């Protein structure tokens, strides 16, 4: 089993140091167009993996090659802002970043699966799609997961216990809601509240911490867990769409199937209203395409 | 069980996400002179943990009676250079800090016992001790289990295999050596190379990375572990000495065992070579104290 990681930056390495916490990982490869930095820490992680008996190769650099093999790989690599900066100019910055890594990434592991992490998520994960040969059981993103995860813990905050499925899905952003029909726990809450709430819990890691870094670890684990122990797991993903639910040609936030051949969409029964704001989400998403020539 | 972390900073916050992982934790406290970033850590911890269906209460702040009833808590608070600073005048303002923390963790967690990881930890260890009226027992410093893990890499690295006990003892610092005697694997090695390799490791990863971050992070959880559930494990600590292997007043790494009672001299059969080594460290560690004024 060997993991790639494009970008060494704050949530490449600390969801990289998840996995070899809890995976039986043999490589772990960290490319970063910073050489020292992927290096840095392909030795710190090593460093840490001693610490648990582990000793699997660790290698990190500059050079996509180191790549080869990877059964799957995380992209987290791109740009913050100068908070003048603006959505749209990083989108166009990024944009180019993940254009030249899925070249890169089609020319070193032609056949390993993608999981792109990069904001705004789902963009890039079309972007992605589109800029590499793959299929769309290839390609996916992380975030939906991540919100998720946000809303169990104001749901166990709102005094629900049992919770065996709570699902946010759509945009990962602000034009995200929650999928009230799928939603089973013990206890009675309060939607309003809860769902608010998660919008801009982002926001406010951020404003506090610096950047969203240990939740997004841990989402970005549970995907690559899924997929490398072939768990069969559904799971709140970024999905090219391609007729389901009435949408096309865009990536968004799905109930999706994970495994060694990656994700499928679930196909889970969605409430008509809850079909309305997965369109709404589409729509938001497609426009921003739009603006970056997709 | 409660988790206690002075600093939530790096170190702090990523082993307390370690202890997360991989720990049946009931609460963790974060206490930290920024009060944002406690609690933006706080939150984003939280979000993390449901991500593996954990719901412990993660607090954050800048007060110190978040620490009440931490069955152990690890102290990371302290600072950096301006690279035109010196080891000693960063010795004199992290010591102000350690003094104002041992009091605080008294007079709010007064039971508690006390990971020390601050740097010079041997001496920070000491002083840690002294300024809490605490026993020998209640407050030791986490250093030769990062170095040794470190050791353990480079080990597999030339060859070695089943490779249960290498250890490296000492000054946590330029003064550490190994402890040859102990070791115990398959494979011949080469301890020139090795023991260099290890005693500026944690520089080349600072260079490149910017700090140690996971290697410290799961030494430190390997500690508390061995701690929170009464383990009984033997793992080179900092300890407070007052008569083992001819040495007193003053604190250096030594085999300890862990558990719920804190830390306790394993009294392990050391070479005649490295009682030297090991009074060696101590007169280092002695004077860099007395420049102190301990
Ligand atoms: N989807 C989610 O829910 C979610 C949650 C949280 C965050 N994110 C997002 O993830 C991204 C990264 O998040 P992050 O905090 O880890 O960001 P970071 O710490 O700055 O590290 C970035 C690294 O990339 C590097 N780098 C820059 N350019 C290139 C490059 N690598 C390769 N190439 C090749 C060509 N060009 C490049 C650079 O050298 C640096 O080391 C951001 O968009 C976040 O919003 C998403
Ligand atoms: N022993 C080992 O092997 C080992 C390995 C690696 C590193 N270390 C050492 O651990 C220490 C921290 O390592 P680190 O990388 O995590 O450092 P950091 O990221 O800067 O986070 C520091 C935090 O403390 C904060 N802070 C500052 N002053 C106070 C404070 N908190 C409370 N009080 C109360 C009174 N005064 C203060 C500040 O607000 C910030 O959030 C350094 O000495 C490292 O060398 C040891």
């Amino acid at each position: 089993m060997k993991l790639g990681f494009v970008g060494a930056g704050r949530v490449g390495s600390t969801s990289a140091f998840t996995c070899l916490l809890n995976l039986d990982v043999d490589e772990i490869a960290l490319v970063d167009i910073a050489e020292d930095l992927a290096v840095g820490e392909a030795m710190d992680l090593a460093h840490a993996a001693a610490g648990i008996d582990k000793y699997p190769k660790i290698v990190g650099g500059a050079d996509y090659s180191l790549l080869k093999g990877s059964e799957i790989i995380v992209v987290t690599a791109g740009l913050a802002r100068k908070p003048g900066m603006t959505r749209l100019d990083l989108a166009h910055k990024n944009a180019g970043i993940i254009k030249d890594i899925a070249k890169k990434i089609v020319e070193n592991a032609p056949e390993s699966k993608i999981l792109v992490v990069t904001n705004p998520m789902d963009v890039m994960t079309y972007i992605m799609w589109k800029e590499s040969g793959k299929p769309r059981n290839e390609v996916f993103g992380m975030g939906n997961q991540l919100d998720s995860q946000r809303l169990k813990e104001r749901l166990y905050n709102a005094g629900a216990r049992n919770i065996r499925r709570a699902w946010i899905i759509g945009e990962h952003g602000d034009s995200m809601f929650v999928a009230k029909s799928l939603a089973d726990f013990d206890g009675e809450v309060d939607w309003e509240a809860v769902e608010n709430d998660v919008r801009f819990v982002a926001a406010e890691v951020i404003k506090r911490k610096g950047a969203t870094i240990f939740g997004p670890a841990v989402a970005i684990y549970r995907m690559v867990k899924a997929v490398v122990e072939d768990t069969g797991e559904i799971i709140p993903t970024s999905m090219i769409l391609q007729g389901e639910y009435g949408i096309e040609n865009v990536a968004v936030g799905v109930p999706a199937k994970l495994g060694k051949n990656g994700a499928e969409v679930a196909d889970i029964k969605l409430s008509d209203e809850e079909i309305e704001k997965l369109r709404n989400s589409a729509k938001i998403l497609r426009e921003r395409l739009e603006e970056l020539g997709y």
